[PDB]
């Protein structure tokens, strides 16, 4: 088994197809997602053509081994890949095709500035190196490029599963290699980012800005330390669910943010202590009294201008 | 091996049988359960038939090779469902019975809005492509679908494990399809639930009410930053156990709604030393007096009003 | 290959016995162990009789594929059965001794409502399916039935490994099948849960009613409120070493009943306080006098209770 | 293929040598290991013998099921029979030189009694069940037992790897059993746990000796339950890197002893307060005079005792 | 098939080049990484050579077991390598190409020191085994050695791919092995380390620090142990990053030095009080006037010191 000459000396075309069958585990931390979908390869070997009346026929199916199959391969696959072969059907011109069931954990990086508003684009490589005899090249057959309409990813939105047509040509240790772009469009479920982290976050830093109202400082002390220590167990679990970035994040730079607010509250009302214990309530009482006003604006106004240079 | 002719054109009837051996691993987070089951397939291949006088033989036993074999696959799936053939009878008149033993990870969506006091309907899709000379289409054998007694889902109740039918045929890139819906339902044992989330989570914030029935500042800070962190606990260790939904689910809904119980707590406990220090006991006694009525009135409506809004 | 004919109408009787190598890996949320074991068949084979003279030896190897094997199979297996032969060898008159080496993960669900005091039995189900040409039932070989002394389970203690002699008969879709049963006894190593949960949770609750010879609100609210929270931690870190159990075991009931202290406790501190500052410590003194006596008691008494009640 | 036949009564010396090329992944709570390592296997088969002049070569290759190996196996491993045969040379009198890659999780119990300061000898069991026509027997080849210079084992020290040169030879299943031990002797590297666990561990044991000088019960009571929590943290990750013991380690007697330390000083801040409040300052000021003395004292003389009857 | 003779007594050259494709998964605890890439061996087989005129093709593919190929293995690598042959090509004069896509989890120890601020030199070993007919030698194609542009490996920097050109030959059990370096040079992306662990880190101890602008010994006590705590917790966070190393690391010596400013803290803060009773606050004074200077100098000095000591 070798590949089919060339009638000229033209490259041979390999349409393919990726059919999304599953969509399942987008991991995060490891910037991985599993697939379970159909590979569909189509391409000419004129030496299996064939006369539909002297043969009593109008396709012919083939094993495997019995014919030569071009080594279509998987860029970004984290799992050697396993695969098994449906069906190979062969037309009378020489028309090979073939039909794959596959699964794999596809390994494509992650964009986590916008977290947990971010979307992303998902990228699954076919490639094929060229052999000595002619060259292979790919081609997207869009008819046989989709996803069910039951594929659901799980904390995410499936928006699109579209191919970039033109392959991208280029060598590789002497040699001729095609390679195509299969894109899956997904956009995540922030909803539950809200009641669980998002809003818990922002009721325990109100909570230690009641200290405002009080002149208690064992109370201050209390309210500023323990709802820091909350802030804290919100952070560590934030940044669980997520991988080490050379980049903030959003929630990232809110959360770094709200140590800044609850580093001053704790100067403030060690300001105000000093001051009333060195009998000076009336300096006190006006570092108090503005900083009711002053705190609220400029998490406001801080936040208004994280969301404008990350949006 | 090729399919076998069809008398008339008329599609070939493969019939189907699930019956399950064991159930395990039912992964919330990951929306998937294992299973462990005999798969018993069934059809009309005149190829094999014989006369039952002359044979001597009321049955014979063939190996898989040997004789062609539906490909019926399995559509959500995970693990590559390993499959070990155990019998294969034909019929003097040509009827095959097939029998495999097969485990799998099977991944099927869960429905969260009503935990942990939900039920779900857990899917076994089987699928069969038509091949080129004739359509295969899918049937369920009801005799040979069902579960032994000893299966037990560890935390879950197995009521029921029937099959629909009627299989969806639909064509699947210019090929037939025919899938069957093997349905598993379960209902989840929330009996744990109560002693070890539900009554440690209600028993924290009825001890925040005691700064009601106290005019100590320092304590009142103590009572409700504290039980608002061991709020915190309860609500991250529910999180983990559950995926991120798109919704609210029940717990979630009543775990939100306690944080604002206890921010309001602060407030009341704000108000009351505030006034307190400014003179002023005789509101902030009002307050306080109305406060212990207020919000064990205003939990049990709320809880009433989210137990109709979600059952 | 095909099975043995019966000289009579005699089912075919095939003798088994398992000899455990190693035992490991028993997960109390999965309810499974791991396995390392000999696996024995033998039976009669007519079709392979020789005279120990004529023949040359009176000892005969054997290939698996070359001579039929009955399908013996595991029923509660999680992981997929990987089995390597040893040794097949022929008697002359044409008895078969086969010897298997394998491993599984075995699913074999566990009764916690003594835990930690619990002790388990755990199955290995061997089973057998009857062909058309004759029906197999299954013996058990005592001699060939086992364990090698060294063979440990980390965290138990291994009592017995016997097998049911009596093989249950049912039929499974019209036909005959052959189930044995291997028991493992063991019983749990409760002694590292004594220093690391037990005694840790008790002195928590001691320290929390130090707070029945304090008068002071703000000590007394930091006590309770704390070891409470302590509390909490070791209920978590007691409920991720169990599955959810639809009943309450033994640890499960004390650690519930411990929140019943808590909160009692700090209706007692709330009452003290509200007493004094109303003027009347006299009826303040009385109640934690009694309290100091009656939280010892009835805890001791619930205890003894509850002890009955689980033993 | 069948064994070699016994030129006289005289049983088959299969020779062995393990060579380590890696060692990694002690787990210390499963007690196993994984290896990487070369076995090699040396016996005689004088139906193999040949003429070097005759067949053009003095040493024959082979592949492995071409010639007759002997069923070699490992009996504490989970790994289930990885490996790659290198190379088998079979030189002119008959002698074989089998050399394969393996690599196996291999499972040997830990003595944790001593943790984190303990020692460990960890074990690899080579295995060979006696055939049908001969008996066969293990030997140490020592020039074939080793481990490269660069191998290593995260957070341990590899002191030896030595292999006790006589089998273990005894009966099973009515057959002869040729057992081998190959050893590796490693201790823990303990550095890492005096900064992280042993010394905060001390630190916030002398933070709460501090309420020895302290006449404020609020202040007091803070400082004990306070560093009692944190002592709880580290009790609880500790026990998380071990498994359930039926024993005391000596890391879990410290521990457990902290324990009494921390309830006894609750106590004396119980009784100094106590007697404060009834008017009797001077007994409270001798008992924690005498406090701030004997905690120290007693507990540098428990530890004394503890290291004595552990070491 | 057997290794081809040389010309001369010269040892065969196997010319090696890894093409790095993907990198993923550099796990700090297990010291492992994965890789995705191409190996190319080249060397001289002259039985395989032909004519190129009279042989009419250039270039002849062939089938991996129809030749000799050398047995060229991994040194450091954990799971079984995966190998998929792409290509096989003989040049006229018997020269072989080959090309094989493989994966591997690749065991390679790591530098903890400077942590996270380290940089590592990550291996991967070739080693070849020679013959009782000849020797085979490595050496490096640097034609053939690369990794692709897309190649990324999350939280870290890619510096460098090369491959010590001169392979390590020595003797391992009486044949002769050729052992080749391949090295990835690697430096961490520290950034997130510092709004994560850094910065919080330092904010919590300098909120400890305010305790030398009180008098409240009961706030102080609050300030001190509480920021402990959340200390404790980053310690804890921390080090479940990190394996257990034999040495300080950077981070670890930071961490542990600032138990000790803890622990000094709450002595001052125990002294201060002291003396308030003993009714000196003179001395008091002057003992926190100097901690407010001392703590933070000492502290930046301490810094300063270790930085030198570690870069
Ligand atoms: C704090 C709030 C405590 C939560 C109380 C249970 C909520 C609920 O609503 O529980 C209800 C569910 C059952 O509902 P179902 O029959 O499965 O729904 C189908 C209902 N239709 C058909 C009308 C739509 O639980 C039970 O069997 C009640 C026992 C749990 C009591 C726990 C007390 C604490
Ligand atoms: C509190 C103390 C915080 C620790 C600060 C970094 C320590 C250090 O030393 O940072 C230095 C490293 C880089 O070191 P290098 O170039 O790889 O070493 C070369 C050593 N030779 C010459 C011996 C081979 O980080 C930086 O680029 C500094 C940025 C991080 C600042 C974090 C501030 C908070
Ligand atoms: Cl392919
Ligand atoms: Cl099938
Ligand atoms: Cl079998
Ligand atoms: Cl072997
Ligand atoms: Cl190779
Ligand atoms: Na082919
Ligand atoms: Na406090
Ligand atoms: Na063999
Ligand atoms: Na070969």
């Amino acid at each position: 088994v070798s590949p089919p000459p060339p009638i000229a000396d033209e490259p041979l075309t390999v349409n393919t197809g990726i059919y999304l069958i599953e969509c399942y585990s987008l991991d995060d931390k490891a910037e991985t997602f599993k697939v379970n979908a159909f590979l569909s390869l189509s391409w000419k070997d004129r030496r299996l053509a064939f006369d539909p009346v002297r043969s009593g026929v109008r396709v012919k199916t083939y094993e495997p081994e019995a014919i030569w199959i071009p080594e279509i391969r998987f860029v970004n696959v984290e799992n050697a890949r396993d695969a098994d072969v449906v069906d190979i059907s062969v037309s009378p011109d020489g028309t090979v095709q073939y039909l794959e069931r596959f699964s794999a954990r596809v390994l494509s990086p992650l964009d986590f500035r916008r977290y947990p508003f971010d979307s992303q684009t998902l990228h699954i490589y076919l490639i094929v190196r060229s052999v000595d005899t002619r060259n292979i090249v790919l081609a997207v057959d869009l008819e046989k490029v989709g996803k069910n309409d039951d594929v659901f990813l799980t904390g995410w939105d499936i928006e699109s599963f579209t191919a970039v047509v033109k392959p991208a040509n280029f060598a590789l240790e002497d040699r001729l290699e095609s390679k195509l772009d299969y894109q899956l469009r997904i956009s995540r479920q922030y909803f539950s980012y809200i009641p669980n982290i998002i809003l818990p976050m922002l009721f325990i830093l109100f909570i230690s800005w009641t200290a405002f109202w009080s002149t208690s400082y064992e109370a201050n002390v209390t309210l500023v330390v323990s709802t820091l220590i909350a802030h804290i167990a919100f952070n560590i679990l934030v940044e669980t669910n997520l991988p080490k970035t050379p980049y903030m994040t959003y929630t990232g730079a809110i959360i770094f943010m709200i140590y800044l607010f609850y580093f001053v509250a704790v100067i403030e009302v060690t300001v105000q202590h000093y001051l009333k214990v060195e009998s000076q309530p009336a300096r006190a009482a006006s570092i108090t009294r503005a900083s009711r006003i002053a705190f609220p604006v400029v998490f406001l106004l801080a936040n208004i201008i994280l969301a404008f240079l990350f949006f």
